[PDB]
């Protein structure tokens, strides 16, 4: 997975904090957040979620269908975000927002 090749609108400097968010919030360091880093996240951030409110944030961008963010997959977030592709009403949308990214 190159994240240059794919997501080419990110700027290098935006994709290492994007890394290092991610890597804030993967407690485990397996690789993933899954829907219990993800509803740490949404309170540490001020936005908490319900709990099928994070499911379907995860489901939005899970390409691979494991309930669990992969790396790729939470860059698609800001990517979507970015775009104006997530739904006015979807977490993710407060997670971009809350986040301290642009
Ligand atoms: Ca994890
Ligand atoms: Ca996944
Ligand atoms: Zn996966
Ligand atoms: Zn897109």
């Amino acid at each position: 997975f190159n994240p240059y090749t794919e997501f080419p609108e990110f700027s290098r400097r935006l994709l290492k904090d994007l890394e290092k968010m991610f890597k804030t919030y993967d407690a485990g360091r397996d690789g993933f957040i899954d829907l219990m880093e993800l509803k740490l996240m949404m309170e540490k951030l001020g936005a908490p979620q319900t709990h099928l409110g994070l499911k379907s944030m995860i489901k939005e961008v899970d390409e691979d269908f494991d309930g669990k963010l992969s790396f790729r997959e939470f860059l698609l977030i800001f990517h979507k975000a970015a775009a104006g592709e997530l739904q006015e009403d979807s977490g993710l949308l407060a997670l971009a927002k809350f986040s301290e990214i642009d």
